[PDB]
């Protein structure tokens, strides 16, 4: 375990960036979480996408 950020974690990073409605504060809490704890990638994606969806004008 030399690297801390696997491809999955980077994928999560890009997926969170892939969220345009996510407030830039929230995007960068999620990507704070991803980048102290590169483990809850799926959790952070779930929350970030739900919050992105919430902030997304329907």
């Amino acid at each position: 375990a030399d690297n801390k950020f696997n491809k999955e974690q980077q994928n999560a990073f890009y997926e969170i960036l892939h969220l345009p409605n996510l407030n830039e504060x929230q995007r960068n809490a999620f990507i704070x979480s991803l980048k102290d704890d590169p483990s809850q990638s799926a959790n952070l994606l779930a929350e970030a996408k739900k919050l992105n969806d919430a902030q997304a004008p329907k």
